[PDB]
């Protein structure tokens, strides 16, 4: 079998991607962040704090005649950007663009924390990093992608998503007509859960490539791509008037300036992220200072490799045996 949907972003900016999913029966259709970054599905439902919903649509168990309550089964998590949720577990069927998936836990919100309350686009995740991250307790539950793997033409899923404009999610297959050039394949660690790889460097603009490992993940759920302090001070001194700025959490730039490209290496491959693509526009409504795409993994302890990344490139997550990702250009 394979599904292909189209992801959407949810604002101007492309502040983060939506991709509808039909939950239960008769189906209910609602628009999930699929997030490379995390372990699982959960919804916006008829159990959430009524509060905490403004104006995400709700996936509502007791509809849909094929959801069982998993009994006894609770989960709850924190992400890097400080935002929460929790709640309790269903079993119910789960279709992305034709595929389907019988007895995937869906997890449902009783509580979510603001961050989440305030998009009302999103009306919740849908995990594709690895299942060993997922937080049902006190039985663990498997993503979307692992339990469709087996039924699968081939064992991979592909992020493309676009710039200011719609993309596609694809499982069980490689669109070839999706992008330009090969397809690089870069080893994997999944020892901490994520698409964990090492890039081999980078280039900022027309700049000399430099050859250095750099240790990130492939996290679609992330909107920025965040990198080591002294790639990232190499990039904004390109910039005049960049600098960073401890009040707003980062750096920002001269809404005025036409910004450099980013290059990034996978492998003896290069993909080239237009400077464009790294513009986040204004750090307040009004204000001539824009914050910056590409951004400090100091605070983080780890390298992101997220949307402004991802966005450049056509992006495999192999789930063969010994898992691999994929970058082509496109
Ligand atoms: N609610 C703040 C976080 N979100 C994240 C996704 O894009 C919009 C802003």
């Amino acid at each position: 079998s394979t599904g292909s949907a189209t992801t959407t972003p949810i604002d101007s900016l492309d502040d983060a991607y939506i991709t509808p999913v039909q939950i239960g029966t008769p189906a209910q259709t609602l628009n999930l962040d699929f997030d490379t970054g995390s372990s699982d599905l959960w919804v916006f439902s008829s159990e959430t704090t009524a509060s905490e919903v403004d104006g995400q649509t709700i996936y509502t168990p007791s509809k849909s005649t094929t959801a069982k309550l998993l009994s006894g089964a609770t989960w709850s998590i924190s992400y890097g950007d400080g935002s929460s949720s929790s709640g309790d577990v269903y079993t119910d069927t789960v279709s992305v663009g034709g595929l389907t998936v019988t007895g995937q836990a869906v997890e449902s919100a009783k509580k979510v924390s603001s961050s989440f309350t305030e998009d009302s686009t999103i009306d919740g995740l849908l995990g594709l990093a690895f299942s060993t991250l997922n937080t049902v307790s006190p039985t663990q539950q498997k993503t979307f992608f692992d339990n469709a793997k087996a039924s699968l033409d081939s064992p991979v899923f592909t992020a493309d998503l676009g710039y200011h404009a719609p993309g596609t999610y694809n499982f069980g297959f490689i669109d070839t007509t999706a992008y330009t050039g090969s397809i690089t394949y870069t080893a994997v660690s999944t020892k901490q859960g994520f698409w964990e790889w090492t890039s081999t460097g980078y280039a900022v603009g027309s700049g000399t490539f430099k050859s250095t490992s750099i240790d990130g993940i492939a996290d679609t759920g992330t909107t920025l791509l965040y990198l080591p302090a002294t790639v990232v001070s190499a990039y904004w001194a390109q910039v005049s008037g960049a600098k960073s700025s401890s009040s707003v959490g980062g750096y920002v730039f001269p809404c005025s300036a036409t910004l450099p490209s980013f290059t990034f290496g996978v492998g003896s491959a290069r993909i080239v992220i237009p400077g464009d693509y790294i513009d986040f526009g204004p750090i307040s409504t009004g204000s001539s200072s824009c914050f910056g795409g590409i951004q400090s993994s100091a605070g983080i302890g780890i390298n992101i490799f997220g949307d402004v990344a991802l966005k450049a490139a056509f992006v495999v997550f192999n789930g063969a045996t010994t898992p691999t990702l994929g970058f082509a250009s496109k």
